[PDB]
């Protein structure tokens, strides 16, 4: 079934939010109505500022600024690993981390940036499972 | 706990898509980077044209439409009920469907319309009860 009645009573799609998620990220590798190229040293990618916001405090703060929300292009802190970024964006759009023993230090450094918490906690939790 | 093993080896976490969601919608309650109006007869709706294209058959084929991608205000059929456009609205932003006696005809006739097949799908299967 693809339906439920929720809590308050309301009928609540299951599906619904990853689908949407889905659809955001074919946007995105199409980019259709992208609106903002994230430069992290030499690379860039492109994103939806909404998505981007929804996602981290940095971004959220960033682009609710009256002066930075017309930004077309963003630079980040040149000490940003690229890779992590990649991971991040892409956990962002799809709900998976991918989180290995070469690149857990960059993504944790790079979410602590970023300000997305539940992943530096759970990159934390699996550092300290390694010790 | 907040995430898990998913299928394809890589770690998944459980809310995230919901919480993205959940954030759309408080950008969109505070009108932050919208950037479209949608006009239903003499009432208007503020939105963010890619949660409306990932929701949307119809919303998606506009907002490609390489004319069309660049409107700030898109003008729907004035026969669509504007209380049945503002339910599939909520629901596109929050997977609940306020589904009542006295509004479904109107949200099925405005689904059809929208392009929202299991969202008419559920309308016909709740009617048919009905009789
Ligand atoms: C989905 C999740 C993934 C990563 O974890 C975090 C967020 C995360 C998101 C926001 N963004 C908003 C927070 C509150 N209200 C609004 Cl409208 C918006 C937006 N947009 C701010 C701070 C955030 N923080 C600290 C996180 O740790 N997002
Ligand atoms: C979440 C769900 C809710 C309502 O049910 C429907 C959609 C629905 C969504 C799209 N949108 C894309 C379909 C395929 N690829 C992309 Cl990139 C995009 C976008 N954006 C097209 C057609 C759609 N149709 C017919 C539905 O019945 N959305």
């Amino acid at each position: 079934n693809l339906y439920f009645q929720g809590a308050d009573s309301c009928i609540q799609f299951t599906r619904h939010a990853s689908d949407v998620l889905l659809n955001l990220n074919r946007l995105r590798s199409r980019d259709i109505l992208t609106d903002v190229v994230i430069v992290v040293s030499r690379e860039q990618f492109r994103a939806h500022k909404t998505v981007l916001m929804a996602c981290s405090g940095l971004f959220y703060s960033i682009f609710t600024d009256q002066l930075k929300c017309n930004l077309s292009v963003i630079n980040l802190d040149p000490e940003i690993n690229p890779e992590g970024f990649c991971i991040l964006l892409d956990f962002m759009y799809t709900s998976r981390l991918n989180l290995r023993e070469g690149n857990i230090m960059a993504v944790m450094a790079t979410a602590m940036y970023l300000q997305m918490e539940h992943v530096v906690d759970t990159c934390r939790k699996f550092i300290k499972a390694s010790e």
